[PDB]
């Protein structure tokens, strides 16, 4: 459901810094980014909007985008 994939860079420093950011986020349990794969596993909090983290790494420089598929 929520697991987004990041387009604007995915190598290993954006599936980081993102996370980093991302875990910074209040409602988050634990960011898992994979950079061999490009995904973004979000363990947030129901009710946190799955576009508005998506927003934060699109705010954070990088692009995402909410695709459970
Ligand atoms: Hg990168």
């Amino acid at each position: 459901m929520t697991h987004l994939k990041i387009t604007g860079m995915t190598c290993d420093s954006c599936a980081a810094h993102v996370k980093e950011a991302l875990e910074k986020v209040p409602g988050v349990q634990s960011a898992l980014v994979s950079y061999p794969k490009g995904t973004a596993q979000l363990a947030i909090v129901p009710g946190t909007s799955p576009d508005a983290l998506t927003a934060a790494v699109a705010g954070l420089g990088y692009k995402a985008t909410l695709a459970d598929a």
